[PDB]
């Protein structure tokens, strides 16, 4: 949910910030409290957003 | 010898953004790409940015 000049395409996209990684399978991003509750809530691998 | 090591910003120390971690002792902010090493390379007590 993101548009009308986000100026933003690295970061959680609910918080907005404080996010370095995204998930490869939902394609989103999501912030340390995210991507820690995803590989805990389950079996989940997320990449770095860097190349 | 003795400093001191304040940082009013919620944000990783290094990378200056991309982080939602602090670690208590290192009293640092780290982002995802620190934070998931720093637990994986020692045992340290790091709270959420979040209160
Ligand atoms: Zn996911
Ligand atoms: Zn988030
Ligand atoms: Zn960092
Ligand atoms: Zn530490």
């Amino acid at each position: 949910g993101s548009r009308q000049i986000v100026d933003a395409q690295a970061v959680c996209t609910r918080c907005k910030e404080s996010a370095d990684f995204w998930c490869f399978e939902c394609e989103q991003l999501l912030c340390a409290k995210c991507f820690e509750a995803h590989q805990w809530f389950l079996k989940h691998e997320a990449r770095p957003l860097a190349e």
